[PDB]
């Protein structure tokens, strides 16, 4: 590695990561899955209903923005998005001790694949679960790549399986 490589993890972290993985969008656009989205991410409601989701925008932002947010909107509302991921695993018994047990860069996967899938969601996948507090990589990464979450929408799950896999940045490298 390079002087500048090694300068690379540095940059990065749990909002880097994610905003690789969602992406950055100011207009309400549907996600890979059909759900209405917005920002970096944020999910607005599964309501099929534009209505639906333009209403849960203007309370999540508030102001009248008919479906349009700043830069600077996106960002509150993705630091907010990832607060209550990181919330949601510390304050869960299940969660927490696995987060515990994993490496800074492993965290930041727990934390991005809570902000994707939910607390439950996540809290479901026992066996993954039991790997990575075992730290048996190869088979968790192998797992995750069973799931819905990830075979759905593989672009915007790879990168986390991968991180997963190996606790590096490598995934996330030459985009
Ligand atoms: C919180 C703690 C451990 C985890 O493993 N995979 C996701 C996740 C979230």
């Amino acid at each position: 590695p390079t002087t500048e490589n090694l300068y690379f993890q540095g940059s990065m972290n749990i909002f880097e990561m994610l905003r690789i993985d969602e992406g950055l969008r100011l207009k309400i656009y549907k996600d890979c899955e059909g759900y209405y989205t917005i920002g970096i991410g944020h999910l607005l409601t599964k309501s099929p209903d534009l209505n639906a989701a333009k209403s849960e925008l203007d309370k999540a932002i508030g102001r009248n923005c008919n479906g349009v947010i700043t830069k600077d909107e996106a960002e509150k509302l993705f630091n907010q998005d990832v607060d209550a991921a990181v919330r949601g695993i510390l304050r869960n018994a299940k969660l927490k001790p696995v987060y515990d047990s994993l490496d800074a860069v492993r965290r930041c996967a727990a934390i991005n694949h809570v902000f994707q899938m939910g607390v439950t969601g996540v809290a479901g996948f026992t066996n993954v679960l039991r790997m990575l507090q075992q730290k048996r990589w190869d088979e968790a990464a192998v797992n995750l790549a069973k799931s819905r979450w990830y075979n759905q929408c593989p672009d915007r799950a790879k990168r986390v399986i991968t991180t997963f896999r190996t606790g590096t940045w490598d995934a996330y490298k030459n985009l």
